[PDB]
């Protein structure tokens, strides 16, 4: 049933996610970076459609998926609700580019668009610039123009095979706004001995928040418009705790364990405004998680891909993340004004996010994205 | 800290919550029930605070709480945040009543007024009925009259020690109001083969949805205004199945199992009206939970909540419980009127609660109150 769909799925993404974020994070040491591996799992179940044998089975392993059959109605019913999401701006998009001369299966690339809602098109690779100019073009397109240069068309060459892009874009719109004319320059503490000053917001909130001593962290979960979707933050206690928090990560329930805790308050909070682009290696990220055969010339084996069932086998993988968070929000600073209630003064503590933080959007209880900011 | 605090509470009320539901439901086979654990813990607490030995352990041994420290500390903190709570009315109040000539400990009766927000005060018992229209006249003015005759004139005696007294009222205000004109009678299955016409209302909602095997139920769970407080029920699969997730409910942990099984969707809900009004003696109740010593003369041993510390027990414990049930809700029918979106029709599964109900209502993650509706 569809409660049990929704958990596979769940579970799935948990662990992989987990996954990802140290593969990235461990490549990255002292940078910014945001990954999403909800937005890579389609493109790899319609890839574990197209493949046999050995590769087949690894795509499976790696997606902790039973069968084609499992993988096809979970998807399925991701793509039986997916529409905008309520109070975000998330977009995802993902397609798969295959050489001009390759006869596609015409079934297998209506499935495509609709079971996994991942598309495959043909374009001439042997006009490498050209190719990568409309590889550019359709992302650019599914963006608003919020991303563009995802593929280099140096990175492109006249025998390339195929070609997987993944991109994800996402700008929010809080539950409550922070106001504008109260953002200020505060201290941001970037490593044990330099602090700079970068805009911070301030503004008191009603969040989720939680003290967890197993992550030596605080974690504090803000909700963004119609109350779907919400932002998580995990500051740890030192300034370079973070290293110590990637490493806890790693296991797919640290997070849920940290979850439990979470209680209702209200809190004055410092979070500093952040827009972070990471172009990821997926060919790279992903063969470190086991998935190899799908990216070795024959052995990938994706014989359900062309109509000739040619051999074929991916050539490059590319997912360019963008991330954007600001004071936008719902219900302006003089909404009501004066409500008028006791003359009393509640203590607010006071939450500065001025050190390395890890940071996750959440959506339907799953985590739509995730990574670390070190400098915002 | 407050983590902690929290935590400690959230489990207190849960083994309490699943302890006190078996109690009455089972001594109310077969009828409309509702009742408030929650409501109970803070005058249980300042009781502890007022005992010595034997008596003493075993209400905090019931509260599963370590010791005075941490039990002043946990109803503190949650009298530090009690006010009203959004998008609903909950009113609960506790209050105890010692006879005319014992001199109260004015210490014990100020901590008792701020830290567990309970007050304690002499009333003439000697003027039974005269006493019983006092008692009830101050529960009808912390109920806005909601909540009247809490108790009986005949239950009270001219000799009476003292008597605690237990009220909590509830209306919500759903986060997406049913439209009244849509509400209609149809058919309720109170037993296998008897069939009632019920006014039932009807609307398309976002709700949180599951299938438990485990309980052999659908569970729901449907959210009032301002999204702190939502309302949970569990309906079983077959019409008989009431008593079976009755006793399943036992493990204070059932419902944090199928909790975990919860997704967001959207479903066509067919809900009964209804208010349930439950009188409940908690002496009978918490006797059976173990707690005798507190109504045991010459056992008792609250020895603090008088100054000559003379002997006292508690006499007779009564909570009244009314919950109400009905359309109202946020954002009338005609908010925005022609909501152009695609031409298309999404399947939107029919839930339908016509079968004995168990519903809870749910706040910070706790449980105030909980029952079971076999006729609406």
């Amino acid at each position: 049933g569809e409660t049990d769909l929704q958990k596979i799925l769940r579970e799935s993404n948990d662990q992989f996610t987990a996954q990802m974020f140290s593969e990235v994070v461990k490549a990255n040491p002292g940078q910014n970076v945001v990954l999403s591996a909800f937005s890579v799992l389609p493109p790899l179940g319609q890839l574990a459609l197209a493949s046999v044998g050995e590769s087949h089975d690894e795509l499976l392993r790696a997606l902790a998926l039973p069968n084609d059959n499992v993988t096809k109605d979970v998807f399925a019913d991701l793509n039986r609700g997916v529409r905008a999401v309520k109070g975000v701006d998330l977009k995802m998009a993902s397609k798969i580019y295959v050489a001009k001369g390759l006869e596609l299966n015409d079934d297998f690339a209506a499935v495509s668009r609709d079971v996994f809602g991942s598309e495959v098109q043909n374009v001439d690779f042997v006009k490498s610039v050209e190719a990568a100019g409309a590889i550019n073009k359709w992302v650019e397109d599914q963006t608003n123009n919020r991303i563009k240069n995802l593929v280099d068309p140096d990175a492109l060459d006249e025998t390339t095979r195929s070609v997987l892009v993944n991109a994800i874009y996402f700008k929010g719109s809080w539950k409550d706004k922070f106001n504008k004319e109260r953002t200020m320059d505060r201290d941001f503490h970037v490593s044990k001995d330099k602090t700079i000053k970068v805009p911070t917001m301030i503004g008191k909130k009603d969040v989720r928040y939680a003290d967890v001593p197993e992550l030596d962290a605080k974690m504090i979960e803000m909700s963004y418009e119609g109350d779907q979707a919400s932002m998580i933050i995990i500051l740890p206690n030192q300034v370079d705790g973070i290293t110590a928090l990637e490493q806890k990560l790693k296991d797919p329930k640290a997070l849920s364990r940290a979850e439990e805790r979470l209680y209702n308050t209200e809190v004055e909070i410092y979070l500093p405004k952040f827009k972070i682009e990471t172009t990821t290696d997926l060919k790279e990220v992903l063969s470190n998680m086991n998935i190899k055969k799908l990216f070795t010339p024959g052995a990938a084996r994706l014989e359900n891909l062309l109509k000739t069932k040619e051999s074929l086998y991916v050539d490059a993988a590319i997912q360019k993340a963008f991330i954007e968070v600001n004071e936008e929000g719902a219900e302006a600073a003089a909404a009501n004004a004066f409500k008028i209630t006791t003359y009393s003064f509640h203590f607010v503590p006071k939450v500065e996010i001025n050190k390395p933080f890890f940071f996750s959007l959440k959506y339907n209880r799953n985590s739509m994205f995730s990574g670390v900011c070190v400098q915002p």
